[PDB]
């Protein structure tokens, strides 16, 4: 009838938790989004707000999500019923955010698959510019300085004329690309078959190959000439850029995105932990590993960029796209200089695919588990769950088909900025921290943490939950709103008004779930307003 006793099968060993978390929040957000966002925001001044957010609101919120999941023993959509039923809309907002993120998180893997397929031939296409797709301006980067128009390198010509085939603006959708659609279908089929059945010895190889490949890339990048200028550009900050809301709104949002918080996945992962498991040290070490990985990789990219700038003769700020395609212009160029380029290119794209696939598996499984926990009778047992998973995957693929046309890069950039990024994360993080600090009780949460982990933590977590996170969120929100700046692609193309309206609607769709739930709960209860709000603030609504 109720079938509750099965509950949630706890992890077999803490190793399963460590590996699942590491594969969850260490993915493409460390090796693809961090370098290009750092490059876009001047470079060097991006680190101060980055570390300020990381040490004030990045790790405490992740630990709060994990500890809430371990405490309530419930997913990311039902745990708020046992904490604050009035503010139960946070779970729905997180579900919407992760659903919108999973749609566009796969196009990067589709591009990686296309590159890997194209790299299986004798000579790499992005090494010479005598191919058909090349324009009359392409000039080998070796001869660029010797000669002197606006010549374009073969690597960029390839990226913007074979994989992308860009169109003049979002007004023109061109025609659907079929090879990219096939790659998208292949990736989605692999993901569905992995989630459907299955999650010993290959798990020790999946979690070690990317780090070795990254170390090899770092060694090659540091060995290259001209790396000193790139490192200096990467590290030395520009204090005159901090007076712009873009730097802060990018650094804080990137910190929130890279830790996979405000998504309902960390809570679901922590829900499987034991009630007497010391998760504090493990969470701190995993956060340290994530931050260390994202920072070291940047040295490899910025040294390659400095070498490219020195070789071509142009400045370090005009050597690549400065957009969502920096990782497809920097690393493929460095692969060419290595001996036996094809082998290294294959290995690099394989590790990129693995890094993306692990995170995609984790997030999709978390979302499906939350939606199943919502309804544990109809969407459960046998054939009624696989059909639901297939329906979700098919709908996601059909929606993501919009980003593989001749003008899908603009839609991808709009999705990246507005959906699952920007102010929709700040809103949810602020509401979570404010509720936990000022309604349930930081002291009560600390008592529970001391009961379950064994020793009472320090005041850093309480202070960050109480004063440091909401202040930063509100300040960043107001600063961004007051000094409005429109979004542009490659700092040259300006979007139409309706595109900005669509992006703001995408953000508001996730943002507008808390007041709706508040109103519905208020009108679903009988009695005076004050009596209703007081009863809907009591933590133990069920049991
Ligand atoms: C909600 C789920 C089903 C997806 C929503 C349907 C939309 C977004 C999907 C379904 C069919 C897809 C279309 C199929 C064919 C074309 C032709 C091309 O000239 C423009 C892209 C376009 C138009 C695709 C874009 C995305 C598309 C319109
Ligand atoms: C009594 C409570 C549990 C009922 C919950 C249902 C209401 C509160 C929730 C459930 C999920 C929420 C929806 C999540 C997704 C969407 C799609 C978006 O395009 C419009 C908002 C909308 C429609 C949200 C509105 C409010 C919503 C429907
Ligand atoms: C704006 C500051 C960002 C970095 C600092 C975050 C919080 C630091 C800890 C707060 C508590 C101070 C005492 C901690 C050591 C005893
Ligand atoms: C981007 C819009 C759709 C994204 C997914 C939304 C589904 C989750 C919220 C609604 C599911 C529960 C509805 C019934 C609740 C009693
Ligand atoms: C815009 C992104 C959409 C991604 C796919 C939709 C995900 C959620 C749809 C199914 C919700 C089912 C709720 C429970 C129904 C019994
Ligand atoms: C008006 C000239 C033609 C424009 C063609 C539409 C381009 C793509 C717009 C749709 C992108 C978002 C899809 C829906 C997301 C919920
Ligand atoms: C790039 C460095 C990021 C480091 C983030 C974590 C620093 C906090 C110290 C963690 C040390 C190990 C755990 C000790 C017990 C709390
Ligand atoms: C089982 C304990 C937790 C597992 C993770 C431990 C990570 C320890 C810190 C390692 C930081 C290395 C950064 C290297 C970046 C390339
Ligand atoms: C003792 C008070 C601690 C902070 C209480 C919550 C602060 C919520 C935001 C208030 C405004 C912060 C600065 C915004 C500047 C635009
Ligand atoms: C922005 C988050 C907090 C918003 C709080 C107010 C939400 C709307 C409340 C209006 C209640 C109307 C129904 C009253 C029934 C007696
Ligand atoms: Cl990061």
């Amino acid at each position: 009838a109720e079938g509750k006793p099965p509950q949630r099968e706890k992890w077999s060993s803490k190793i399963d938790f460590v590996l699942s978390v590491a594969g969850g929040f260490v993915g493409l957000g460390n090796v693809w989004r961090f370098p290009y966002l750092c490059y876009k925001n001047g470079g060097g001044a991006f680190l101060i707000p980055y570390f300020i957010f990381l040490f004030g609101s990045g790790l405490p919120v992740f630990f709060l999500e994990i500890i809430i999941g371990q405490y309530t023993s419930e997913g990311g959509i039902t745990c708020w019923e046992k904490i604050c039923p009035l503010f139960s809309g946070i779970g729905y907002a997180s579900v919407v955010i992760v659903s919108l993120l999973n749609v566009y998180y796969i196009v990067i893997l589709a591009w990686a698959t296309y590159y890997l397929f194209q790299s299986f031939q004798k000579e790499l296409p992005w090494a010479h510019c005598n191919h058909s797709w090349n324009t009359p301006h392409c000039m080998e980067d070796t001869m660029r300085k010797n000669k002197s128009t606006n010549f374009t390198s073969p690597v960029i010509e390839f990226w913007e004329r074979n994989v992308l085939s860009l169109s003049p603006g979002i007004d023109h959708p061109g025609s659907l690309k079929w090879d990219l659609a096939l790659c998208l279908l292949l990736v989605w089929l692999v993901c569905f078959f992995c989630i459907w059945k299955g999650v010993g010895k290959v798990v020790y190889f999946t979690a070690t190959f990317p780090f070795a490949m990254l170390l090899v890339l770092l060694v090659r990048g540091l060995t290259l000439p001209g790396a000193g200028a790139g490192i200096k550009f990467y590290l030395y900050p520009d204090i005159t850029r901090l007076e712009d809301p873009q730097v802060w709104i990018d650094a804080g949002t990137q910190i929130f995105f890279s830790y996979a918080i405000c998504l309902g996945a960390m809570t679901s992962l922590g829900s499987y932990n034991k009630y007497k498991y010391n998760s504090y040290r493990d969470c701190m070490l995993l956060g340290c590993l994530n931050s260390g990985t994202s920072f070291v990789s940047g040295f490899a990219i910025f040294s390659i960029l400095g070498f490219m700038a020195q070789e071509q003769g142009v400045d370090i700020a005009d050597v690549a796209e400065s957009g969502p395609g920096l990782a497809f212009i920097a690393y493929p160029k460095a692969v060419t200089m290595m001996p036996l380029p094809t082998f290294w290119s294959i290995l690099f794209f394989i590790m990129l695919l693995l890094l993306g696939l692990d995170s995609q598996f984790v997030e999709v499984e978390g979302q499906i588990t939350s939606l199943v926990d919502l309804y544990p009778s109809f969407l459960r047992k046998g054939y009624r769950r696989e059909i639901f998973i297939a329906f979700v995957c098919s709908i996601s693929y059909l929606l993501g088909l919009t980003m593989v046309t001749e003008g899908g890069m603009y839609v991808f950039q709009l999705f990246d900025y507005y959906a699952a990024s920007g102010v929709c994360l700040l809103w949810v993080a602020f509401f979570e921290c404010f509720v936990i600090a000022w309604i349930y009780g930081g002291d009560n949460l600390y008592d529970g943490i001391e009961d379950m982990i064994g020793y009472r933590p320090g005041p850093w977590m309480k202070y960050s939950w109480a004063v440091i996170t909401p202040v930063l969120c509100v300040g960043c929100f107001i600063f961004s709103l007051v000094k409005y700046v429109p979004l542009t692609y490659n700092k040259t193309y300006v979007y139409p008004n309706w595109a900005i309206g669509l992006g703001w609607s995408l953000a508001l769709s996730s943002m507008l779930c808390v007041p709706l739930v508040i109103v519905i709960r208020l009108c679903q209860t009988e009695g005076p307003f004050l009596v209703r709000v007081k009863y809907l603030l009591t933590p133990r609504e069920p049991n």
